[PDB]
C-alpha cells in the first residue's frame, strides 16, 4: 500500500512494524516540509479497532499528564479513520530493540547499555504502574531506540565488525492492550517468552506480570537469546523450573490448569525428549552470567528479583528503580 495517502496528507513510503492489529508505517507529511512520522493502521476488524480505541484514550492521558515524554512512552500526534482503518500518528522512532540485536547477529548489548536501557525501561512501566495501568505485552520489539545511529568498528575478541549505538535512549510503544486496575482483565496476556507464571497458571494478574516481562527483556538483551526458546505452556514451566527452581505449592494449589501438573508437582519427565531439550537449552539463572564482577551479579540480582515466582513477592518497577544495578548512571 506504499503510495497510498492518508487524510490528505501522509504518503505512506515504507513499512516499519507488522502485528496483529495490522501495521505501523514511515509517512512523509506534506503539509510538515515532507518531515516523516510513523502511523498505525489498524484492520478493519472489530477487536483491533476497540483496542486502537483503547490505546488512543491512554495515550492522550498518558500525554496529558506528562506531555514532553519525560517517562519515554511514544508520543501520539494525532488519530483519525481512512477507509474504516483508524489510523495513529506518532513521532518517529528508530529501531526495535529486537531488530537492531538481530541486525548486530544477535551479539548481546553492552552492559553499560543494558544498564541505561533497563533504567528507562523500568522508569517509563513504573510511570503506568503510578497511574494505575499495566502494559501486559512488553517484549523487545515493542522498545524502540529514539535513534538508532551507530558506529562500526572491529572487535578483536569476536574477530568481527559490530555496532554500538551512538545514543541508547528508548521509549515504550504498543498500548493497545494496556489494562486500567478498574478494567476488565483478559485471561492470557504478553507474548509467550515474556508471560509470568501467574499468566500461564490463570491466577490473575495485574502489574507484577510487567515486572517479569522485563526480567525476560533484560535476560534477552545480555545472552542476544531467549532462555525459554519454547511454544508449549507445561515445557514453559518446565524451563522455568530449571532457570529457578520449583514453583511455590501455593500456586500449584490455586490453579485450575491441572493438565500441567501431577499430584502437586510439574507433570514433567525429564528423561523424555522435550526433557532433555529442557535439560541441554535451560540451566540455573546465574549459570548464565557471562562474568563474575559485582556489576554483572548486581543485574542478576535484579533479574532473579523480577523472576520471582510470586507475584505478591516480586519486586516493584519502584523498588526497581533504586537497585545497586543503577547506581554507575548516577
Ligand atoms: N503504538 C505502537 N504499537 C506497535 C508498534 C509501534 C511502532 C512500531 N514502530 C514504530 C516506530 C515509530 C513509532 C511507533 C512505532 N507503535
Amino acid at each position: 500500500q506504499s503510495g497510498d495517502v492518508l487524510s490528505a496528507r501522509y504518503e505512506i513510503v515504507d513499512t516499519l512494524g507488522e502485528g496483529a492489529f495490522g501495521k505501523v508505517v514511515e509517512c512523509i507529511d506534506h503539509k510538515a516540509g515532507g518531515r516523516h512520522v510513523a502511523v498505525k493502521i489498524v484492520k478493519n476488524v472489530d477487536r483491533y479497532c476497540e483496542a486502537a480505541r483503547s490505546e488512543i484514550q491512554v495515550l492522550e492521558h498518558l500525554n496529558t499528564t506528562d506531555p514532553n515524554s519525560t517517562f519515554r512512552c511514544v508520543q501520539m500526534l494525532e488519530w483519525f479513520e481512512h477507509h474504516g482503518h483508524i489510523c495513529i500518528v506518532f513521532e518517529l522512532l528508530g529501531l526495535s530493540t529486537y531488530d537492531f540485536i538481530k541486525e548486530n547477529g544477535f551479539l548481546p548489548f553492552r552492559l553499560d547499555h543494558i544498564r541505561k536501557m533497563a533504567y528507562q525501561i523500568c522508569k517509563s512501566v513504573n510511570f503506568l504502574h503510578s497511574n494505575k495501568l499495566t502494559h501486559t505485552d512488553l517484549k523487545p520489539e515493542n522498545i524502540l531506540f529514539v535513534q538508532s545511529d551507530y558506529t562500526e568498528a572491529y572487535n578483536p575478541k569476536i574477530k568481527r565488525d559490530e555496532r554500538t549505538l551512538i545514543n541508547p535512549d528508548i521509549k515504550v510503544v504498543d498500548f493497545g492492550s494496556a489494562t486500567y486496575d478498574d478494567e476488565h482483565h483478559s485471561t492470557l496476556v504478553s507474548t509467550r517468552h515474556y508471560r509470568a507464571p501467574e499468566v500461564i497458571l490463570a491466577l490473575g494478574w495485574s502489574q507484577p506480570c510487567d515486572v517479569w516481562s522485563i526480567g525476560c527483556i533484560l535476560i534477552e538483551y545480555y545472552l542476544g537469546f531467549t532462555v525459554f526458546p519454547t511454544h508449549d505452556s507445561k515445557e514453559h514451566l518446565a524451563m522455568m523450573e530449571r532457570i529457578l527452581g520449583p514453583l511455590p505449592k501455593h500456586m500449584i494449589q490455586k490453579t485450575r490448569k491441572r493438565k500441567y501438573f501431577h499430584h502437586d508437582r510439574l507433570d514433567w519427565d525429564e528423561h523424555s525428549s522435550a526433557g532433555r531439550y529442557v535439560s541441554r537449552r535451560c540451566k540455573p539463572l546465574k549459570e548464565f552470567m557471562l562474568s563474575q564482577d559485582v556489576e554483572h551479579e548486581r543485574l542478576f540480582d535484579l533479574i532473579q528479583k523480577m523472576l520471582e515466582y510470586d507475584p505478591a513477592k516480586r519486586i516493584t518497577l519502584r523498588e526497581a528503580l533504586k537497585h545497586p544495578f543503577f547506581d554507575l548512571l548516577k
